[PDB]
């Protein structure tokens, strides 16, 4: 068998049968013959095609396999593997190389020092030094992207090793199984379960690996159970708990101080599946307040280490989050009080409110939406106005970087064909990836993408505003179509000026055979 | 308080009480008003310092704590480092930095690009953006070392942070408690114990990080209820098993082939705490022959990536093996028969045979001896010739990397002062870390040194034997009196040029007061 | 021809005919058939094979070609590397890499990710991608270890590629001439060479790269045209001026205010192949004082970019310095006087002052010795009390990593047989490359080696001194037999007690006919 033939099989054989590519020369050996069983996503752009391989995996809770064009297309995803890196998204990203007999000169294509390119933003990355190891080398790939904690790894191939003979003992690599699914012993579990127990005022705190474990119901069993209010850590890159459950308290501020206050109180906090935290903005002062002990729980070596208080364990968040719901005590103490209902804010017949627009999405939408937030200035508002029932609910931008959402949601929306995806991106944000929604157009893929269009970078002129920092250049964004970007990539496009339009234009939509775009006028 | 009271507080809270070094101007502030409750234990060249403090973490199972000399001194210590991180040894390395204003300029001593000049041999490496994050960046380190799969990490410091303030809210660092303490799921667990109780034929193979985990007499309850041989992985740092059990089958050879055929014919292969597998030599066939599966347990992701054959459980080597040991079913199966007496080879009244020396020592030698290994060419016999009762009894240089026995030797005697440590080392590695002696001297720690003297680098000249391959330079070392080097460091030496003296110098040397050295001429 | 076969005509054919090594089992098939027209200079650990092959590289003013066994000897020199950085030495260091069918699986004495490890001390790291690249890649070593600013560079090489088909069209660069022989255009020299005419108090300072190049002389014919002093620019790696020259104004001290004050008045200061500056100590002040312009001519970019004052032009030392002493005007104003006679310090009939043994060492060496420091605490009187009229007679660790002089004086005397070399190291210093002292009398290097014996770390006292730093620990190294350690490595050992018998030891020494090590009893 040749390379190409193992490297396929060992690809099925582990259960992935798509690649979202931009293709390259180097790419054209591992390419032909593609397998009819395979699946190729095409996106315009390496950013679009890696934040719409993230978007899969994440909704899929699975790996993504990415192939991308040598060291230029690696680059041009680096910042789209920023976010995968703080999602712990499963991506195995491939690139082709130079052949090995044109790598030394520096033929145009050689992908120089080629392992060093992604990090530090990659679990592992690679080039095989010889052909017969390339069946091995993806085998090591696969495993490290899905190994607690998941995360984005590297493989770099010269494009001449497909066609070379593979090892016939590379056979053993197809049925590999491979498991981190573990938890703390039967000793230490029963301590910390006793811990729970005896907590007079226990808060939980949930993190983005609570959904990609879909640990969610586990975690509402637990919260019922020690009849405890719940948050989502700060900076959420995803949903992680049915936001109208009675425990949920809404997603944390991003900072040391107000974090602090907010778990005044709790004598013991349980933190699982998110960094102890994930903060923003700087809020100086206690991490804890006296009377309070925090306990981690958390896939990540790393965000065990630099967590600046509290105990930590470091397991697999489903297994955890299982065992900790079916060991646990049913406190009598009263359940939570639910939230109360959102103000609703007034408006006129002119420009949207944003918390108009998430409540008539919220109104609109089918109750197993799934939601992508690229609309920076107003995600608090989002979080306290949308009713996610359901996990795989929520995407935002693991580390801040603006791109991901428009791609992912077309990424999501294709591992998860039954439930109606609704990207919310500003005006701003939705630049950065925007010919990702050819892709939608192309295979028909019908993401819904809302565009906040207020004519600016929103959030930069707020925390410019709290800088005080005056004479701020390059926040204004005036000037762009969005409807005329979307007949660009060829998607269906619909504005929204006022109130009465919005919901005409989210009928419209919703009923739609095929992605849509809708602007939005929203206030400045 | 200072980062400097900061810092040591935080380490007392965290058991560390000893400080591996070599001083140098950088690291001045950090050592000064050096805490009365710590140690520090001097080492005349960084090799020996590592050394020294990977001995004494591997057998006091817990970090050991380093500060080297700037750029120098960890790039003195980087062969010390890759057996470390073979090893998994949880090794703190500190390195003092330039002050902070000389950095830009490149003074001397400037430790340029430093996080990247340990990598790739540190799990996490690291300098401080500011003074008041070095206390929360030396908690990161403690527990980046200690956290499954353990290893070294290094952090380097700018010298004029110590005197600085501290944050206050760094007490939380203090009691971090954080376990890695975990193992598979119940359900999965279940299966795999099934798979175990239905094999015919089961064999086990154990590698070093059982004995690390003191995993070794549960290892000894799994293969006594499964009625499985036992053998320990390739190439083996340390020993996971008692050598004289009836299991016991030995060392592996490091060979593809020739493991694949010990295996044949047993049905289901676990291994425990070892890569699968430390190959060494070329030596291509069959990973494993037809009928044999493998399950590996392992503490470490990047060992279950690249086996090439079998499924992984990546979880800790303590709690698996436990909860392993206590759950299968007692066979019905016979014990497996005691591995035979080793031969005694014919020995003349002249140079010693290596059988001879190690029949020797293990006739004189206490029950709860330590060996260290470092005479490359007598490994096979050194394993077949000792018994080793006890867990934590044998050490050899994970990586091959020759200069860690002489000093790990001493770090071993300092851990565990009740168990007399025996190094036995050939004339040639004995060159690559000879100053360690003066630590042994200075602090009066009675290791015994006993140098295998055939006056050449036997194990190469055996490998180029294997290639056929002719004139090779630089494999002798004539003209070496390790009787005048251990004189020149303090250190008792004594000769054995045949078995009489042999005999006469093992027991003086085992009731000495101090270090012994014992230069024994071998057969060349 | 095999990939040997074509490496070593390349090797030989760029003027490489030694090797300084120490072998291990990847490098046994790169070593084998070793051509009978080369050299293997053996040494018993890396650190020494390297400082040898630094100091041999310093002296002949030519590429140096080390081999080392994988990754833990790549490591055991990266304290050496660390130095041979800072003295531009241009070293070609070569390691076995595993065979490529056993990297995946990272058998014992797999190099992982081995470019990265020497990094950041090299100018270039590389492991190539297939056999037939491998002489390509040694070219590439070659001249990137050769072209300004020289360095050290890294190559891995996998064993199995030594015996594989060479491409024929490698025989191109068997002959290929690479020169960054250069000098700033005329225009612009014009313009430097009358700012240097029109200086009404020029200054000189000079550093490692002037004595590197052979520029010395071109500098002295520079400084009496101008009728300048010259100084040597701090932490001084060579000697790059006749001492006793009466323009010579000596070492500069290490530290910024010190150095703007001594060229206080001096308005045009011209520094010539050294960094602007290596300073040590903190001493903050003014990087010049008002009325003192700075130019550099440096072979180095990034010494260029982090002075942080004057101008700069990066060029090679040797064509600068030789347009300029071509061009200036001869100054009429008078030539600077002579430095005065250093004082004789009163020595009793006891232990030794270091002024007292460098004032016998300069009464009683050849006017051609070579000089080596590591005694780390004497340097300024060192630098006041020989008399160094020769290119080539003083080496000093260039990063301040010790473990350097001893090796490279062994190298030093290899590549100068008719001058004697002397190396002066303190007790400390001595032990953290002992064992170079066997290569020495294995191939009768007649090196001289002074080991001046305080008992201390003089040094790190001092500087705990200044800091006021109390309780400092492992400042002392009582203990050494020097005379021994010689013994043991097989060097003639001598001893002064006091300066009858050093002056009796020292003319022994220099009518000896091999290495003699002199162990002398310094004040403490
Ligand atoms: C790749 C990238 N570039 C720039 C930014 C900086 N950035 C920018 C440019 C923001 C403004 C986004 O504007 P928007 O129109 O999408 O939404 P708002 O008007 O609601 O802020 S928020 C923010 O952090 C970023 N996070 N990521
Ligand atoms: C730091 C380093 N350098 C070189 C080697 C290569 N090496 C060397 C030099 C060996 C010979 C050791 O000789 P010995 O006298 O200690 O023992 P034997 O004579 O029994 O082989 S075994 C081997 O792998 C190495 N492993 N590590
Ligand atoms: C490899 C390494 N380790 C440690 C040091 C620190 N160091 C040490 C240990 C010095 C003392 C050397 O003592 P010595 O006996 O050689 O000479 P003096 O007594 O004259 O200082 S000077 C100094 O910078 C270093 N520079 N390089
Ligand atoms: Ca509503
Ligand atoms: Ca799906
Ligand atoms: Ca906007
Ligand atoms: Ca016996
Ligand atoms: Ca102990
Ligand atoms: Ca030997
Ligand atoms: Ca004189
Ligand atoms: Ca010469
Ligand atoms: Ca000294
Ligand atoms: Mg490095």
């Amino acid at each position: 068998a040749s390379v190409h033939g193992t490297t396929y099989e060992l690809l099925r054989r582990q259960g992935i049968d798509t690649v979202f590519g931009n293709p390259g020369s180097n790419e054209l050996p591992f390419l032909k013959d593609f397998p009819e069983d395979f699946r190729y996503i095409l996106a315009l752009q390496e950013a679009c095609v890696v934040g719409i391989a993230d978007g899969y995996a994440q909704a899929s809770r699975k790996p993504a396999f990415i192939n991308l064009a040598s060291a230029a297309g690696t680059g041009n995803a680096m910042g789209a593997l920023s976010n995968a890196w703080n999602s712990h998204s499963p991506l195995i990203v491939t690139a082709g190389q130079q052949t090995r007999a044109m790598i030394g000169v520096e033929a145009l294509l050689t992908n120089v020092d080629a392992a060093n390119l992604p990090r530090p933003l990659v679990k592992w990355s690679y080039e095989p030094a010889s052909a017969a190891e390339v069946p091995h080398a993806m085998s090591r790939a696969i495993h490290m992207a899905s190994m607690a904690p998941q995360g984005p790894v590297y493989l770099s191939v010269p494009y001449d090793d497909w066609d070379k003979d593979a090892d016939p003992q590379s056979h053993h690599l197809f049925d590999r199984h491979v498991s981190s699914s573990v938890r703390l012993n039967d000793q230490d579990l029963d301590i910390l379960v006793k811990a729970l127990n005896s907590a007079s005022n226990p808060a939980i705190v949930l993190g983005p690996d609570v959904d990609a474990a879909n640990a969610n119901a586990d975690c509402v069993m637990l919260a019922e159970r020690l009849k405890a209010p719940v948050w989502v850590a700060p900076s959420a890159p995803r949903c992680p708990f049915p936001t109208r459950h009675p425990c949920f308290r809404g997603l944390m501020p991003a900072g040391i101080a107000a974090i602090s206050q907010l778990l005044e109180g709790h004598d013991v906090v349980l933190v699982i599946g998110a960094p102890v935290f994930r903060y923003h903005q700087y809020d100086p002062g206690q991490y804890l307040k006296p009377g309070t002990r925090l306990i981690s729980v958390t896939c990540d070596p790393l965000e065990a280490a630099r967590a600046p208080m509290g105990d930590a364990i470091v397991a697999d968040i489903g297994a955890m989050a299982s065992a900790l719901a079916n060991l646990v005590e049913e406190s009598s103490r009263q359940l939570p009080t639910a939230a109360p209902e959102p103000a609703k804010v007034d408006q006129d017949a002119g420009r949207l409110h944003p918390e108009t627009v998430f409540d008539t999405l919220n109104d609109m939408a089918p109750e197993n939406a799934i939601y992508l937030n690229e609309s920076t200035s107003t995600t608090a508002q989002m979080w306290q106005r949308l009713n996610m029932r359901n996990p795989g609910s929520y995407y935002f931008c693991a580390a801040g970087g603006l791109g991901f959402a428009l791609p992912a949601a077309i990424g999501v929306q294709l591992a998860e064909p039954e439930r109606q995806v609704i990207a919310v991106i500003g005006d701003g944000s939705a630049n950065y990836s925007i010919s990702a929604l050819w892709t939608a157009a192309q295979y028909n893929i019908p993401t819904i993408f809302v565009i906040m269009n207020n004519g600016t970078y929103g959030a930069l002129r707020w925390f410019a505003g709290v800088l005080e920092a005056e004479n701020v250049p390059g926040l204004d964004v005036p000037g762009i179509d969005f409807r005329a970007l979307a007949k660009g990539y060829g998607v269906q496009a619909l504005k929204a000026d006022n109130l009465e339009q919005l919901k005409g234009s989210l009928q419209e939509a919703l009923s739609a055979k095929g992605p849509v775009l809708i602007e939005v006028s929203t206030v400045s």
